[PDB]
């Protein structure tokens, strides 16, 4: 089997991407944030505290003939930005782009933190990291991809995120028309439960390439590119007036600037992030200070190849027995 679904930016900044997902019978379509950095599929639901729901579409398990309470199971998760959610668990039929998993754990939110309430366009998350990170207790649950894997034509999914434009998540096949050149595959460590890999270095603009190992994760659920302070400083040093602002919480730059590109290494291959992808616009409406799309990972504890990096590439998440990540230009 295979599946193919379009993913769409939630706003003009590409802050996140949402993908329609069918849950239950008859189908209830919710727009979920596919997150290769976590492993819970959770949804706003008829159980979510009413004061914490503001415009989201909710899953109502009592209206699904295929829903079953996963008796006694609870879940509770926090994300890198400090957001969080928790609740109980149903199993139900879940379909993404024509690919169906029966008996998928659908984690129903009883509580969500303010950032989720405020994002009226995000009806929940669909985790695509390794199932070892799933938070369901006392019986840990598998991700949608893990459940689908044995039925897929190939044990892979691909992320083809757009820049201020829709893109595609495919399951079970590699669309050879979606990229240019070759896909360079690189080894993955699952030791932390992430799609963790080692980039071979970087370049700023038209500069020479610096060969240096950068361990990090491929995370579709993170907006920005978080890299070591040394790398980030070398990038922003090329932008007149750019500075790290403690009040803003990261690097800002004059909105009058044209940003240089940023290249990252994948083995002997290179992915070039255009400068425009690094511009997240005014820090507040009307401001002439713009927020940078490359930020320091210092204090996160991990480098994160988030959407800023991933949307410059066609990315293969190969979940074979020895997992790998593939990157191609596009
Ligand atoms: C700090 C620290 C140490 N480590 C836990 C950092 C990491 N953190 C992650 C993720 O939690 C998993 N992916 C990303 C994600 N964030 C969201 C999200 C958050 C709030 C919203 F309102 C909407 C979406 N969705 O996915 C971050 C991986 S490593
Ligand atoms: C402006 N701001 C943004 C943000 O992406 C929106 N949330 C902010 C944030 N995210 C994190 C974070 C993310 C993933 C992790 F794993 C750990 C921390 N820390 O702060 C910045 C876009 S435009």
């Amino acid at each position: 089997s295979t599946g193919s679904a379009t993913t769409t930016p939630i706003d003009s900044l590409d802050d996140a991407y949402i993908t329609p997902v069918q849950i239950g019978t008859p189908a209830q379509t919710l727009n979920l944030d596919f997150d290769t950095g976590s492993s819970d599929l959770w949804v706003f639901s008829s159980e979510t505290t009413a004061s914490e729901v503001d415009g989201q579409t909710i899953y109502t398990p009592s209206k699904s003939t295929t829903a079953k309470l996963l008796s006694g199971a609870t879940w509770s998760i926090s994300y890198g930005d400090g957001s969080s959610s928790s609740g109980d668990v149903y199993t139900d039929t879940v379909s993404v782009g024509g690919l169906t998993v029966t008996g998928q754990a659908v984690e129903s939110a009883k509580k969500v933190s303010s950032s989720f309430t405020e994002d009226s366009t995000i009806d929940g998350l669909l985790g695509l990291a390794f199932s070892t990170l799933n938070t369901v207790s006392p019986t840990q649950q598998k991700t949608f991809f893990d459940n689908a894997k044995a039925s897929l034509d190939s044990p892979v999914f691909t992320a083809d995120l757009g820049y201020h434009a829709p893109g595609t998540y495919n399951f079970g096949f590699i669309d050879t028309t979606a990229y240019t050149g070759s896909i360079t595959y690189t080894a993955v460590s699952t030791k932390q439960g992430f799609w963790e890999w080692t980039s071979t270095g970087y370049a700023v603009g038209s500069g020479t390439f610096k060969s240096t190992s950068i361990d990090g994760i491929a995370d579709t659920g993170t907006t920005l590119l978080y890299l070591p302070a040394t790398v980030v400083s070398a990038y922003w040093a090329q932008v007149s007036g750019a500075k790290s602002s403690s009040s803003v919480g990261g690097y800002v730059f004059p909105c009058s600037a044209t940003l240089p590109s940023f290249t990252f290494g994948v083995g002997s291959a290179r992915i070039v992030i255009p400068g425009d992808y690094i511009d997240f616009g005014p820090i507040s409406t009307g401001s002439s200070s713009c927020f940078g799309g490359i930020q320091s990972s210092a204090g996160i504890g991990i480098n994160i190849f988030g959407d800023v990096a991933l949307k410059a590439a066609f990315v293969v998440f190969n979940g074979a027995t020895t997992p790998t990540l593939g990157f191609a230009s596009k």
